[PDB]
């Protein structure tokens, strides 16, 4: 009920990349049931940046995730008080990357505020080169954990040249909601597919498009 | 021809884990296409271990797979001849479980040939305390590179007490097939649900089931 058929969004995103500060904006809209949603970002500071824009995408949304099979809805129940996650994501040529974002509902728009830090991108590395191409999709799995809730996945980064780069994501999610008013999940697993739609003006305006679908495993189980 | 709709197969395994040395053996049978199997594993040597077995479980087969879609078959494209695959799984409490494995096959019998080394398992945590209840279904990622292809994947062991204690694997599968006779595959993905069904002896026997199937992301893309 707060949360409707079709939602808007904004959001603001400050951070720093190999010594590089930056600020980002955005402004969008999706379907929350449908699992689908569109963003308009501008880079306000610091642009138009030395590194890859890419590395940035999965910083800029789970209230629009497709529950599927029934499963309970952990972010969409967090509301209206909202919810915040905290990611460490590792390159596997040595980037780190460390996120902060809380989300939160007001006038009927979702509102995210992010804050970002990378460290050790090698300078020869694609992100540092700009050889990157989008991520191909992934699976992120989901499991109930210390009144929170923990995701991890493994993303490939398409390169020029056609190879990638691998990161892992290691995030935790919180309900700003007491607990008590929280029906938690049981482990399940969220595909996404996150896609670059336009950019001009060397990534200082991106617009990318996500599809997120919530299910279980659905191999047979003997048990 | 050379992998049948039923199919056996042998195992012989040898390692150590926090310096306690030992050997399993295994004889199962599966349904290659169907990618489901069974295996019953013996600890032969170095038995009641002193650990979960279920550290050792991911370590008893690809062969077994249901490819979808068209999905050229690393693994089955491999034989006569055979792969092998060499991997890397980290604990998120510091273990480190390192196997390399050999498959061949003979009589229409597949042979693995198995070898781990575990460190650093913590004296006082659920693996060497043996407060383990078996694996979450996972799923893993795979993409071709240099001539072989790649897996990762983050697995979620189940603990006594309700939470989990995560581990992410590495792997590295190369075919003893030449390369001019294997078609490679794009990137894509394979879900495993591998079931403990029996043990006898505080875990010196083990029976296990796993189903696993490759897919790609059936979510709809924009571009």
């Amino acid at each position: 009920e707060l949360i409707t058929e079709n939602m808007h969004m904004k959001l603001y995103m400050e951070g720093t990349v190999n010594n590089h500060h930056f600020k980002c904006t955005s402004e969008g809209e999706g379907k929350p049931y449908e699992g689908t949603q569109t963003q308009r970002i501008k880079v306000v500071e610091g642009g138009p940046l030395p590194f890859a824009f890419d590395i940035l995408a999965t910083s800029f949304s789970h209230t629009f995730i497709n529950h599927t099979q029934g499963i309970p809805d952990f972010w969409k129940q967090s509301f209206p008080e909202g919810f915040t996650w905290e990611r460490v994501t590792t390159y596997e040529d040595g980037g780190v990357l460390t996120a902060t974002q809380d989300t939160s509902l007001q006038d009927g728009c979702l509102i995210y505020n992010v804050k970002i830090r990378g460290v050790n991108f090698p300078s020869n590395g694609p992100v540092m080169q700009k050889k990157t191409l989008g991520w191909e999709a992934h699976t992120e799995m989901l499991y109930p954990a210390d009144g929170g809730l923990e995701g991890r996945a493994d993303l490939a980064l398409k390169l020029v040249g056609g190879g990638h780069l691998i990161c892992n994501f290691k995030t935790t999610y919180r309900s700003k909601k007491p607990a008590k008013n929280l029906k938690m999940p049981g482990v399940y697993y969220v595909d996404y597919r996150l896609e670059r739609i336009k950019e001009a003006d060397k990534e200082t305006y991106v617009e990318q498009h996500e599809v997120a679908v919530a299910r279980y495993c659905d191999l047979p189980s003997k048990l």
